[PDB]
């Protein structure tokens, strides 16, 4: 006899489901709480917490780490690239220099000098008489950075061939 689907509570009698946190689904029926998007679609997992059955986007900007801009004081959300200096995050259009303005690159050279950010063409000579150093532009990285896999439960595709993977 049919499975039954967590989701809605009905006999699932498609050709196609979903397993996931231990439980039958139509794959309709499993789907991000806050975007409503569905799981078994546009990913390979789903993430549990607080109630919630999360996509890996909602997941991340609802319980990942977010940052604030050295520069403009702003919060920055997890799932935004930053420019990352001396232990700071910049949204990638605050990261400037702060003689000339122009935004600063993968590969540019810089100084630093107590906040301030200076392009190789403005080394600020007058100040520096830490910052003779010269230093390389990163590349940008996600604020949120790396986070562990504890919430996060798969999702298997079925198929009932009225059960054998997808
Ligand atoms: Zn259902
Ligand atoms: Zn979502
Ligand atoms: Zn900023
Ligand atoms: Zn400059």
């Amino acid at each position: 006899s049919w499975k039954r689907c967590a989701g809605c509570g009905g006999k699932i009698a498609d050709r196609f489901l979903l397993y996931a946190m231990d439980s039958y689904w139509h794959s309709r029926c499993l789907k991000c709480s806050s975007c409503q998007a569905q799981l078994g679609d546009i990913g390979t997992s789903s993430y549990t917490k607080s109630g919630m059955i999360l996509c890996r986007n909602d997941y991340i900007r609802l319980f990942g780490n977010s940052g604030a801009c050295s520069a403009c004081g702003q919060s920055i959300p997890a799932s935004e690239l930053v420019m990352r200096a001396q232990g700071n995050v910049y949204h990638l259009k605050c990261f400037t220099c702060s003689t000339c303005r122009n935004r600063l690159v993968p590969g540019d050279r810089f100084h630093y000098i107590n906040g301030s950010l200076f392009c190789e063409h403005d080394r600020p000579t007058a100040l520096i008489n830490s910052g003779g150093d010269v230093m390389v532009v990163g590349e940008p990285t996600l604020m949120g950075g790396e986070f562990g896999d504890e919430d996060e439960r798969l999702i298997t595709r079925l198929e009932n061939t009225q059960i054998d993977d997808e």
